[PDB]
């Protein structure tokens, strides 16, 4: 059971090579081509979301899940499952 406040975000990898996971000053691990990894933080807030080649800057409200979806030399999309 994760704690009230928290947030989760998918760091989703729609390229063919791994990327380098951060989200605002946590290293996070790297994603598989074509993969995904979930992640989680316990304090929310307004976070800086890199990807390897991309980087957003993805709000994680509390009790919310993200999906970020990171396309190097093409087009994200953050989505948003509270």
């Amino acid at each position: 059971q994760a704690p009230k406040g928290s947030a989760f975000v998918r760091a989703y990898n729609a390229g063919n090579s791994e990327l380098d996971v951060s989200v605002g000053s946590t290293s996070l691990n790297d994603v598989a081509p074509l993969g995904s990894s979930d992640f989680k933080f316990l304090p929310p807030g307004s976070y800086t979301a890199q990807v390897g080649q991309q980087s957003l800057p993805v709000k994680l409200d509390p009790d919310s899940y993200y999906t970020l979806v990171s396309q190097p030399g093409g087009k994200p999309q953050l989505v948003a499952e509270p």
